[PDB]
């Protein structure tokens, strides 16, 4: 089980697709809910979902199959629709997954910050970075819901550095264009879901706090948010979470002027990584790292809660550290910077001392070595 999120707020979720065409923006939309009577969401919503994952691990196409019997039917703790809490306006966070995910994979934390008072947009990517992801044709198709799926992209080796970078900056592009719509969806403009759910996209009138922007995102996600501060200053902070900065070009990392936060696994990092969120560092900038200690690669992601303790160990989803713990250690340290470089009037400030990495399972900047 996914955990439910640790703040006051009760968590709703739903999805928004606009426009229908692959240009469009979709998002998985978690939101501070009014009412907690709701059904659960459903974790993974497609068949073809499946098919995307067994793709990006390599296996046997007839896995999908299985991975879907597996999980199938699984939800996570967001009530699917929920009208949203009224009367104050919240926070915005847009999330990037990383690469062969897509938009639901990371609901523990945008649970967790929904529970806190934030709306969390995590955008579906159409770089064909995602596992999977769909849209329709034209008008006609999005109305009898024909869909078309698009599947992650097998690179060669000599096309990695070149659409690495074409991927990161397009994945940049929909963030921006994500927080547009949201931006829009706020100043009250009609928008028609090309998914049709029975959620009023009016109720987001006039309920967020304009100004206090995050972007944060998990590996490829996490190159995602660096691009995304240096190209669009509506974002006042980011937080990348395990990025894999390999997507970057040399360009960017002069180019931050906003605050930004690593926090990053143990095991997953490596000094070439590490020398390129250090090429992130300036006098004059805003920048934090810690490392949570005993934790991987996927402690960041859903799948580290999918499974049981030793399969999941076997297969890399959970390292030496509870999963719970690590996502805790995560979650309320992203609060604390949030709450310091968007100046929320919130109590998160009681998670200060994990921005600098002061607790038992942090370690302070980075356990790599660098030379
Ligand atoms: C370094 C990465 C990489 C780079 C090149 C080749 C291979 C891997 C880039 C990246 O974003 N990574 C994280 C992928 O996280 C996932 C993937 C699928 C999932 F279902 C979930 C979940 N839950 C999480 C791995
Ligand atoms: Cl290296």
């Amino acid at each position: 089980k996914i955990p439910r999120g640790n703040g006051p707020y009760s968590v709703g979720c739903t999805d928004l697709m606009f426009d229908h065409t692959n240009k469009g923006t979709f998002l998985r939309l978690y939101y501070p809910s009014q009412d907690n009577d709701r059904l659960d969401t459903l974790w993974i919503p497609n068949k073809e979902y499946f098919w995307g994952l067994s793709k990006f691990l390599g296996t046997h196409w007839l896995m999908g199959n299985i991975l879907r019997l597996l999980f199938g039917s699984m939800t996570t703790p967001a009530n699917w629709n929920s009208p949203l809490r009224p009367g104050e306006k919240y926070p915005l966070v847009v999330f990037s997954h990383g690469l062969g995910a897509f938009r639901t994979l990371y609901s523990a934390i945008g649970i967790d910050l929904a529970s806190h008072g934030f709306i969390v947009a995590a955008v579906e990517h159409r770089d064909r970075s995602a596992s999977a992801t769909y849209y329709f044709k034209d008008q006609s198709a999005a109305e009898i819901g024909d869909k078309s799926w698009l599947y992650l992209r097998t690179l060669k080796q000599e096309e990695e550095t070149h659409i690495r970078n074409e991927q990161v900056r397009q994945r940049a592009k929909e963030c921006s264009q994500a927080l547009s719509l949201i931006l829009d969806i706020d100043h009250g403009k009609p928008v028609k879901n090309a998914l049709d759910l029975k959620f009023d996209m009016e109720q987001l009138k006039d309920s967020i706090d304009r100004e206090k922007i995050a972007v944060i995102g998990h590996s490829f996600g996490g190159a995602t948010v660096i691009q995304t501060l240096s190209e669009d200053q509506r974002f006042r902070c980011g937080i990348a979470l395990d990025a894999w900065m390999f997507p970057l070009g040399d360009e960017v990392y002069s180019r931050i002027p906003q605050p930004l936060f690593f926090i990053n696994s143990e095991y997953f990092q490596y000094p070439a990584n590490i020398i390129k969120m250090k090429k992130c560092y300036s006098p004059d900038k805003e920048r934090k790292m810690i490392t949570i200690r005993g934790s991987v690669h996927q402690n960041f992601a859903d799948f580290t809660f999918a499974t049981g303790k030793i399969i999941g160990h076997m297969l890399k989803l959970k390292g030496d550290i509870d999963s719970n713990v690590a996502i805790d250690l995560s979650n309320k340290a992203s609060l604390a910077f949030l709450q310091k470089h968007l100046g929320l009037h919130k109590d998160f400030d009681q998670w200060d001392c994990l921005i600098e990495g002061d607790d038992e399972n942090l370690i302070p900047g980075t356990n790599i070595n660098t030379t």
